[PDB]
């Protein structure tokens, strides 16, 4: 019931000033766009450069976290879309240990995102989402 | 070993325009210093507000993932400088020496036990080498 889906583009929506992350939709030709504040933005900008920084930013912080607790990120989902806002779980795995060792947690969309770029995880976007709000460019 | 802190103030340093954290040395006189970056800071800000929000913000997120495994926020420290820079300690307590030290900035840190209500230590070293005796003509001036 989801559509796999990538970071295409960090964006800048320079009527709102404000970061748009463009989502492609893997199996179309659309695009779904969020836009993300701007600490958000910076923080997926830095995350897309894969790049050495000397001392580790929340996310990275968080992604230590999981696996000093032996877990990590398996897969985020962009799942809905309330009042401008969408809706993203974060799916953590369990490495404890069978499929019943992923752990659901809620999150916003650039958090999940910017996990999901720094870790390789993949990201997924559900039908309804791509049917009702992606776009064409 | 080290000293029980709390954040005293949050503001923007009135000449360079960015963020300070000055961090109070309890049983002391003294504060601690700490500039941190722009998004760290109103990190920060919101956190000190106890802003209630709809939406997880990353350290939110971050804390809800200790929670999801079991786990909590035990206490912070600050622990050294080098070459302009902080290093701390986040450590966890993994809640099935059941604790877990890792490598923060101080931002996040301090954010997280401003959050969690965990104690933020800072080492006797940075203390006696980088914190400073306030004057009640001092206090003044920053309140
Ligand atoms: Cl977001
Ligand atoms: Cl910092």
């Amino acid at each position: 019931h989801m559509r796999k889906a990538w970071v295409k583009t960090l964006a800048l929506d320079r009527v709102s000033n404000t970061p748009v992350v463009i989502l492609g939709i893997e199996g179309t030709n659309r695009v779904l766009p969020i836009w993300i504040g701007a600490c958000e933005g910076h923080a997926l900008a830095l995350a897309m450069e894969k790049m050495e920084f000397p001392r580790p930013l929340t996310h990275d912080l968080l992604l230590s976290v999981l696996e000093s607790l032996e877990a990590r990120v398996d897969k985020v989902i962009i799942h809905s879309l309330k009042d401008n806002t969408f809706y993203a779980t974060l799916v953590i795995r369990d490495l404890t240990y069978e499929e019943a060792a992923l752990i659901d947690i809620d999150s916003r969309p650039s958090d999940a995102i910017i996990l999901a770029v720094k870790t390789g995880a993949p990201i997924f976007v559900s039908d309804n989402l791509v049917e009702k709000h992606s776009i064409e460019l």
